[PDB]
């Protein structure tokens, strides 16, 4: 467990308010699905699967 219970964009490095699991099996922040219109920012490199859940 983490002193911290909340999530991360990994497309913004930043406390993520309302992330979500975009089609593509990424996480992105909820500012990142309005302004990115649920781009594919996490696409830019092959990174490791299998880990996308919402914030608690
Ligand atoms: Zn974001
Ligand atoms: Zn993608």
């Amino acid at each position: 467990e983490e002193e911290f219970q909340f999530l991360r964009c990994q497309q913004c490095q930043a406390e993520a308010k309302c992330p979500k699991l975009l089609p593509c099996l990424h996480t992105l922040c909820s500012g990142c699905l309005e302004a990115s219109g649920m781009q594919c920012p996490i696409c830019q490199a092959p990174w490791p699967l299998g880990a996308d859940t919402p914030a608690l």
